[PDB]
RNA sequence: GGACAGCUGUCCCUUCGGGGACAGCUGUCC
């Protein structure tokens, strides 16, 4: 029982972050790690800026975080 | 219900440099 958007954003933020000139890194500052689920606090880095994302819940962190950085990278 | 590791076999992608995937085996864990 969800929404329905799109697809991942972590590809096209690599295609998009590749096609013009953007490192697409994606990291966390605290908790997760190997046995884990990526999330709580998933932050993305590109060549350009930064984009923190508080994300917790399956559906949030990692897409929401990439995401964000997808909706203001299409911006600038 | 899943994230995350090595392996066995069969297999692919695309906005693009180049790549990877799916079941089984032993696992980390919640």
């Amino acid at each position: 029982m969800d929404e329905g958007d799109k697809k991942s954003p972590i590809s096209q933020v690599h295609e998009i972050g590749i096609k013009r000139n953007m490192t697409v890194h994606f990291k966390v500052l605290r908790e997760e790690g190997p046995a884990h689920m990526k999330n709580f606090i998933t932050a993305c880095i590109v060549g350009s800026i930064v984009t923190e994302g508080e994300g917790n819940g399956k559906k949030v962190s990692k897409k929401r975080a990439a995401e964000k950085m997808l909706v203001e990278l299409q911006k600038l």
